């Protein structure tokens, strides 16, 4: 039996293989994760809600085929999918994900704690994701991932690897909707606007990725909005900090990787294959 010494189980799955806790993890965005229980394994779980969105019908059917397809998949540098369904509790309703939980947090997390990064470490982290992409990318059908960026790239550990996170999550992005000015202003891949997109969108998310962890800062931070952003994307336009790494090899891959045209973008196949990445 559960013993709830410090905390209460208020909440389960249909079957009530998953628990939820009230214990916090982290919240952000549309979501709050709570540590959960697989009572099958006695595993700790992270059990996700998602805000209360009403989502258009396509929104649900695309999600629910996206998931199913996460179900069986294992690979070291991808955070596992276990299983989501609609959840209310009193008069709040939401979308529960249930996946492996990884409790040292964010990619930007720590960005924001350590401003300088090993090339050691950038060359081992950015291979990594590499590997997970290309994982992805070879399943049948591909998964293409979409919004990749520090904010859903999860660390094991200090000295761990790195996991990506958000895995279908980008079927309820509304990347084609008028949204907002809130926060940060974000960019995307230019032809991601239009949603006319295939595996090269990873690419050029990944680039942006490699570009953050170089230079400590989110791309872009000198436009106020993302409209300012949309013009310089699709019009070439690179983000200043492009201009401070200092490393010619880094800058080389982070330049091949952010091209305009998607289709003069590096290949994971090539990127996989460069000196950088070979050690
Ligand atoms: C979501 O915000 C956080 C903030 C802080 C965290 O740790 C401190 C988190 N740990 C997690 O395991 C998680 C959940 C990780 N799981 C995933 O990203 C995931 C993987 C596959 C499919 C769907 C997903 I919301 C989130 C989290």
């Amino acid at each position: 039996d559960i013993e709830e010494l410090e905390t209460k189980a208020v909440g389960m799955s249909n079957d009530g293989r998953f628990l939820k806790f009230d214990i916090e993890i982290g919240r952000g965005s549309f979501k709050t994760v709570y540590k959960g229980l697989d009572t099958e394994t006695t595993v700790e779980v992270a059990w996700c809600e998602l805000q209360d969105r009403k989502l258009t019908k396509s929104e649900r059917q695309r999600f629910k085929e996206e998931a199913e397809m996460l179900k069986g998949l294992q690979h070291p540098n991808i955070v596992r999918f276990y299983d989501s369904w609609e959840s209310t509790v009193k008069g709040k309703k939401c979308i529960v994900l249930v996946t492996e939980l990884m409790t040292s947090g964010t990619l930007k997390t720590y960005l924001k704690r350590f401003k300088v990064m090993k090339i050691k470490v950038l060359r081992s982290w950015c291979r990594q994701i590499l590997k997970g992409l290309q994982f992805l990318h070879t399943r049948t059908p591909p998964i293409i991932h979409r919004d990749l960026k520090c904010d859903n790239i999860f660390i094991t550990g200090p000295t761990g690897s790195v996991k990506i996170g958000d895995l279908g999550l980008a079927t309820l992005k509304r990347a084609s909707f008028a949204k907002a000015v809130i926060g940060t202003p974000e960019f995307m891949a230019p032809e991601m606007y239009e949603e006319k997109y295939d595996e090269s969108v990873d690419v050029y998310a990944f680039g942006m990725c490699m570009l953050e962890m170089a230079t400590s800062e989110y791309p872009y931070s000198e436009c106020q909005n993302a409209a300012q952003i949309y013009r310089r994307v699709t019009s070439g336009v690179k983000p200043a900090s492009f201009d401070k790494v200092a490393i010619p090899e880094v800058k080389e891959i982070i330049e091949g990787c952010i091209r305009q045209n998607k289709d003069e973008r590096y290949s994971i196949k090539d990127l996989l294959n460069h000196a950088f990445f070979q050690e």
